[PDB]
């Protein structure tokens, strides 16, 4: 009678697998896998066998983390050739009609079947609320005997069928079965507060290829898009400034990177190879930071270059900045001195995923969760 939760991130950097538990009104994280691979860029796969396999390999690890036989998981999806927008649907009853969870399942159904736009599907249908017969607004309907209809107001998220066709047939080639599948547009709303939400709040997900952004308010999310630059950019800036090797920028990256470049240390020295010499040479952490700054900066730029362009400038619940390259000390500070607004850096707090590259994979997790407590 044990009850598990999987979820799957495929990340450009790595691959996700988180095994969860429902434990004192929250989750508790049994078993992880992660797995870098080459195989995903820019969000989406590259190369198949190789996504199939680091997939794979993920499961496997996650599996043995855990002690759980791994056959059934749940799907992340990049906020990618992604539509967020708002739809409403009702069903008829001719007979006084206690409501359950299969009503609300079909009425939100519909909302799928309403959209006919043939290049993209809808992945996630999300009440806003419910009316009862016309006339009386609801939170959870269910109990509830309705006399006339059941009308759902709804957000909607669809996505480009190619991305989530070829997503689901990846992992599903790992002997697993993808049950559903949920937008980090959707996920996100997850690590916000109660507070943030209703205010309107901004996520900011920088991972390696993909920063993605969604704003959040009224308690509900608004709109969500994503950015072609991150952390694999920050490695590319310092490559080039250092003169050194990818390999050995994105090392030099994690050992003494910083976003703030007032905040990186002169005293602090390290030395580098080079790419045209067999010659060595020695910088600081501000010599660093100097260039890493100027393109987290630029990050954040595009960040918003997207909420001016949907039209959601006034961000009262403050920034959330999450993913891995969110691991970058000073992003917190350079972030706070581009804004007039709160900032954080938002890490889970089960022991085994307190790295905020996992954020997506445990939103995942409460996601399914939630649906399954609305179709109860
Ligand atoms: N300690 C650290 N300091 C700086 N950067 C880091 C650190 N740890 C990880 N990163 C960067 O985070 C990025 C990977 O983050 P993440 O796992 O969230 O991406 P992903 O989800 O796999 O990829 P994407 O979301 O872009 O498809 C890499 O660019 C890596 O260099
Ligand atoms: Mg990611």
């Amino acid at each position: 009678e044990e009850h598990y939760y999987v979820s799957i991130d495929i990340g450009s950097s790595s691959v996700k697998t988180i095994v969860g538990e429902k434990f004192h009104n929250g989750i508790n994280v049994i078993g992880t896998g992660q797995t870098y691979t080459s195989g995903i860029k820019n969000g989406l796969i590259d190369d198949f066998d190789i996504a199939r396999q680091a997939i794979k390999d993920t499961i496997k690890k996650a599996s043995i983390a855990s002690g759980v036989d791994i056959k059934e998981v749940f799907l992340k999806l990049p906020i990618i050739g992604t539509e967020v927008y708002d739809e409403s649907n009702e069903i008829d009853f001719y007979e006084d009609t206690e409501i359950n969870g299969s009503h609300i399942e079909k009425v939100l159904e519909g909302i799928r079947e309403k959209n006919d736009v043939q290049e993209t599907e809808v992945i996630n249908v999300f009440p806003i609320r419910f009316i009862v017969d016309k006339e009386n607004e609801v939170s959870d309907p269910k109990e509830l005997i309705a006399r006339h209809s059941l009308k759902v107001e709804a957000g909607v998220i669809a996505i480009q069928k190619s991305i989530l066709i070829n997503m689901i047939k990846c992992v599903e080639a790992c002997g697993v079965d993808v049950l559903d599948v949920y937008s980090d547009a959707y996920n996100y709303g997850s690590i916000l507060t109660a507070t943030e939400k209703e205010l309107g709040a901004c996520v900011i997900d920088i991972g390696e290829d993909v920063t993605q952004v969604a704003f959040y308010e009224r308690g509900e999310l608004v709109d969500a898009d994503s950015i072609e630059m991150a952390g694999r950019d920050i490695t590319d800036d310092i490559a080039q400034g250092l003169n050194t090797s990818y390999e050995t920028a994105e090392k030099v990256k994690h050992q003494y990177g910083h976003a703030f470049y007032d905040s990186a240390s002169d005293q602090d020295i390290f030395t580098v190879e080079q790419v045209d010499s067999d010659e060595t040479v020695q910088y600081t952490q501000k010599d660093l930071s100097d260039f890493i700054e100027a393109r987290v900066e630029e990050i954040f730029f595009e960040v918003f270059d997207v909420l001016q362009d949907l039209g959601l400038t006034k961000v009262n619940g403050g920034f959330i900045v999450t993913g891995g390259s969110a691991n970058l000390l000073g992003v917190k500070e350079l972030l706070s001195d581009m804004v007039s607004e709160k900032v954080r850096i938002h890490t889970p707090s089960q022991m085994g995923i307190r790295k905020p590259e996992f954020s997506s994979a445990i939103s995942t997790i409460s996601s399914s969760i939630a649906f399954d407590e609305l179709l109860d």
